[PDB]
């Protein structure tokens, strides 16, 4: 019998062979880990066939050798930025997925600011999927932190010295009932240096109005205290982070504030983790309880080339919730330059400790049959990317983010 | 939850408009049938990629309002020749679809004979299923069956007054296992139109050939002498006769006899039956039960436009086993110019009778769902078009025959 | 030897049916109005591959036979606005032809305002000739003028009504050169209403605005001095008014100011024409001497069905050079309603009297060629649009504007 | 001003991947080699589009880096066998090129003998051009040299040890007219492996049944005499040799027996040149002046690697006309592992000699502009294949293959 992705690229038509490219190299990845945390097959060919047809034809190209045809600039590898797992207890297992929708001639004359990928995929999504996707959030946060063509084309010469101009990333939770929730993040870079107006007030502006016009709460008053501090400055790089909203019924919906955090310590990491005691229960512990057991089992390992750890990178979201005034957060390592043994050891352990032994051989076997190179090459670095933990009532929350191309780096 | 059918015309990228509209046309009927027969989601995706990978791109042109596209002659409608539920005992149904592969310039001077679109067919299916199309038979029979190209063209004199220049018929049987087994039914009307030997003696002599240099037994003696009297001649359209194969280990497959009778009566049906009391037992009086059961409830039923009954059009198989010396027939009451009113309830009255109840509601469901016409026109002549009649030792074995493109004449 | 528009579509790989049948439809319309006016074979290659790779796709979907599948409501036909052949002295003739870009799901609850497809033609026709089409005006302008999808769906219920919800249609010069000269027609309707300014203020704000950040003279006084009289309004449905730009460099583009009027003699045309005596000179005299020849000629003869004119109807652009303070009035004849026999007479008049006999030949063999139910049918109502008048300094200047898809309405 | 293989590339739709591989390898080449020799661009427009429709998608998979997906094995680079230029006197220069037409999946379980590439081909071709293919030699021909696929695989034990299993070879004269002529070659070694009948004894006795039952003269007495004795066997490969034919009107077409020779002299070359003096008169001596110039010129200097010169490569035709007894000679001289600069050399110094100082201008233009590693490296091998010399009455005939994926193997 064969499997979903085998049979569909022995039988889908491809409008591109850079689309056949990134299907040869994804479609295993995304179906293998379907298949392994237990989505049916009726699921995995509607999931692959939302792939081929509204993520793929805006993915961008697939790079060469020498990569002479990624023009659009970024420090992510071409393709998605992160596929993953999220484990919950329970035996609950989500397949999610990451793209910053680029076009096929983004960084060329023609679309220099990437403005049309986003939205052909919102478009393509929204037709396979009528009602799952929700452009309310969308069209207020778009004009507010997002930047279109026109003002990108006029204010060049604020924004050519950014590197990665990117202006919205979509990422799609491909549920157990086919269904695709799609969410969007906004980094407002461009639009605070076109305007040298703060990340900070940009962002928690766009929200006060969503509020405002909305009737919706949204608490984000110590997210921006922590957020406008100094001491919080001094590990931050502000200008990394941004905004997420789930493309929903705005009272079904979220916001989360991501930033980019560069620190040393436990200390400096709970910080961020309760923004500055401002957040504080048995949730905030437990989860930093799980955050501590990740780190010392993560970044004590020494790392590649016997490089030294400068520093640890984190990344942090705090979410707020349409219907409460409840700041929860969500921390993230950066484990993309690590061991993937390393990694994946410490994953197991963690699962082990808290019970989550169906997760631990979902885990081993996605690492086996999605991403050999873990066991082939013992010096593994490209699979893993990511650890998201966090600590929801339900109980724990982990989400485990790789690369799904790094057979294109192996 | 969308159906396979729509998802997939809403997500598959076509090479041609044609196959697009015969997606549209012919997906909600072959969809629909295996749903309602019970076909698995999976099952169904995969069969409806076949169709539009294998199938639907050798189907030929899409008929436009004047036909003035459809170049390759033929008495049947453009399209599949028939979609067919087959229903036994023990609530068994099968899905199968008949086409005769056309090329999209066949007709024209660049494929006057339409010569490769059965080989692109095969070559697909092959591709699709390794291991699910054995070509010994067909290579066997191709030769001295079917006509190349080359000869097609260079004794053209020979055959350019038929009018349907088919030389290969291709029919699918969508198993239940996603599996499709490929059956191959030569007409070698040209093949003797250019030797100007008999349809019985060039069929019978390759029947033995393959005999001969396989060891296997297929037992023709009884066929060929029914088939070369004279008495048989009167009624029968022996210029009308074909053999059939599965494409499968000639150990596994079949051969079939089938021939085209005008009869008046139950005895001269009964001729064709039972070869002239060659056969006998008592599968054969059960299976001819049925048969004048369905006679007398579907002939008897009076014509549209009041037209009379000049006679009746029947077709017959008799199936050789590569095990046994076991031939077995098959009648075929064609129904295409009665009323599908009539038809349907021939049919649920023969269900019926032999306690298949599910069988029943499985035909008014396909009746109902993929073919409205037949409950929105009372004067309904075009979803059925035959109605095959055997007695296995299994059981009964009633397979109804339906156009799949009836929306094209409605 | 084939047609450059017969070989293409025999060899043309077609992403949709749509855009084939578009072809069918088009290219040789395009290609005999090329071929007339004395394209190379080059050129019509070129021309045509652009017109199937980025206008068809962007063109949207193909009229059925109940138009069940044209969601985006417009009261002109599907497909080109027109396609048009101006002719000027020393037998200058160049081809040109205008699309409102709708997607192919325009209309539908994904893109309710076909926010994509001017974009996307944008795009590609900037790949198919980097550095032919210029931004800077488009860049300015599209935030004045044109709504984002994300206001138009914030501010839905004040645009619904709305039958036309169209905000950029774009037109391409084909050059003889092989060139391509985009020019982009922006009609502020839902800008207005959404705003609830008036279309002149929003207009010759943004038209100073150019002027105040570009330093190139667009002089709109005349213009605004004349269509905020009320006199003015009396006839003219300011409501239908847009503005064009050539996308390219801003130093070698025009602006223009376009209204309809609905008038009843010739004083209120050249009402229009002069902008109230605002405007005067022999060109003026000479252009307004041939509109009243025009007028004569076309709307004193009668409607078809007898029906009685109850008024004129006409366009009206007045052009800004971006060198000089130099109004310049365009008068367009609304002829769609007309006979095409009265019409073609009028031209082939026009055109002898002026000493056109070239033109007066081409204008035949493209009705003959490419509009052929001109001669055909007598009552002759669907294939000339609109009349175009003129008088440059280098002398007259008539372009002539057909429905090119004419076929779809005989 | 775009070239038309640049701007097609940026139009054209690909059906696969590897069809726009092929072409962006093989279009600059092509189109620059056309270009050079002064083909209008309409015409290079039409023979790019040919490229584009009738021969890329029949070329076989495109070589990855290790050419895992060559399940087709060969001798030759994946791609064409040879493009090629003839220049004759008269700056007469024709454009043409070699396929093995080969399937997708030839050399897989599904086509294991690669019997539809050709087939496919010639009807893609005879659609684009109605009337420029006559099947008549093709239809008489192809029974008695090709195999067909049920025969090959029949007969599979006794042509599974044949390394290159072809069966039909297609060139293309691409005339300056836009018409391109095809010409088709029968290599009969699977036909005499099967049937283990002799190479010579099957290719004439199929061309004296053609001119038995067309009446046309195809004088092969010579030639059988010569391929038939012992002496040529011993430096003959006459498992290597193939027939020709142009697939036009017999009267109007040719017949060419080809027949490779591993020689060591010149009096070996004049053995296969001349037939053993049954050919003799002014041109057979004029074209041997020229065949020993070439060699001295080519042969005589090193090879790569120091390599010695075991033997010299020749291949051979000898033309029969369908009008006279006249066999007329080709001499192929195999430069594939020479130094291109020394082939390029002896080119150069012989079309001087010759008074063809614009064809040398041309030779360089393609060597510089579509085979540039011939300067960049000046150990280069891979461009240059074969020099054919032959002297009709018009005068000389130069025919210069060159491997138009060279960049591939650089
Ligand atoms: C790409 C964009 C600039 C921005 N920056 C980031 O670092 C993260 C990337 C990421 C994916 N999964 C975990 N982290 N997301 C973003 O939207
Ligand atoms: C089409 C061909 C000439 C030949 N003739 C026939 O009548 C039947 C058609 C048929 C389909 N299902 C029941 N009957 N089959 C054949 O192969
Ligand atoms: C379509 C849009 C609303 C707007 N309205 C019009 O009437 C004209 C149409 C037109 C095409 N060629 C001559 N006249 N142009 C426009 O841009
Ligand atoms: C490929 C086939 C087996 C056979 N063998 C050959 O050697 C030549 C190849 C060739 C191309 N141009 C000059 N020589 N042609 C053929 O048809
Ligand atoms: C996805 C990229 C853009 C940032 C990492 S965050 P994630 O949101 O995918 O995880 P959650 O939705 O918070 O569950
Ligand atoms: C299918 C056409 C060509 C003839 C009617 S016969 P059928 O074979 O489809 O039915 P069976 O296989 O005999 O079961
Ligand atoms: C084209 C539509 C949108 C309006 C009619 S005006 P036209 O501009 O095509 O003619 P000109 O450029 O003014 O020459
Ligand atoms: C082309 C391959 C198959 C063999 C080399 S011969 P060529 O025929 O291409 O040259 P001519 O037609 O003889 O002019």
């Amino acid at each position: 019998s064969p499997s979903p992705w085998d049979f569909l690229g022995r039988v889908l038509q491809f409008q591109h062979g850079d689309h056949k490219r990134w299907w040869d190299v994804l479609a295993p990845v995304f179906g293998i880990s379907m298949a392994s945390i237990g989505y049916k097959l009726d699921v995995q060919y509607r999931h692959l066939l939302v792939l081929y047809d509204a993520v793929i034809p805006n993915m961008g190209p697939f790079p060469n050798s020498n990569a002479s045809n990624i023009t659009w600039t970024s420090p992510f590898p071409p393709g998605p930025l992160e596929a993953s797992v999220n484990y919950q207890a329970g035996e609950s297992s989500m397949f999610r997925f990451t793209i910053e929708p680029v076009g096929p001639h983004a960084g060329t004359p023609a679309d220099p600011v990437n403005e049309l990928a986003a939205k052909q995929l919102m478009q393509r999504l929204g037709q396979l999927q009528p009602g799952g996707v929700d452009s309310t959030m969308f069209d207020h946060f778009y004009p507010l932190l997002c930047v279109d063509g026109p003002e990108a084309r006029r204010q060049w010469d604020s924004i050519a010295h950014i590197y990665h101009k990117c202006h919205t990333v979509t990422a799609l939770d491909m549920q157990r009932s086919a269904a695709c929730t799609l969410k969007t993040y906004f980094p407002p870079l461009l639009r605070s240096t076109i305007m040298n107006t703060s990340m900070v007030d940009i962002m928690f502006d766009a929200v006060e109005s969503f509020r405002k016009q909305s009737g919706l709460y949204f608490d984000y008053t110590k997210i921006k205290e922590f957020m406008s501090e100094e001491k919080t400055h001094e590990t931050m790089m502000v200008d990394r982070s941004y905004l997420s909203f789930d493309c929903l019924d705005p009272a079904k919906s979220r916001i989360k504030i991501y930033t980019e955090a560069k620190v040393k310590t436990l200390e400096e990491a709970y910080s961020f983790w309760s923004l500055g005691g401002r957040l504080s229960g048995p949730e905030i512990d437990y989860g930093f309880k799980i955050v501590s057991q990740m780190w010392d089992a993560i970044y004590s390992k020494e790392l590649p080339g016997g490089k030294q750890r400068e520093n640890n990178h984190i990344q942090i979201n705090w979410e707020m919730s349409a219907k409460d005034s409840s700041v929860a957060p969500k921390l993230y390592l950066t484990v993309i330059e690590d061991y993937d043994a390393y990694v994946s050891s410490a994953i197991v352990d963690l699962f082990t400790g808290l019970g989550w032994a169906a997760h631990v051989q979902t885990h081993k076997k996605i690492e086996k049959e999605a991403y050999p190179m873990c066991d082939a090459n013992p010096q593994s670095t490209h699979a893993y990317v990511w650890i998201s933990l966090a600590y929801k009532k339900t109980g724990p929350y982990i989400t485990v983010y790789t690369n799904p191309g790094a057979s294109i780096l192996e």
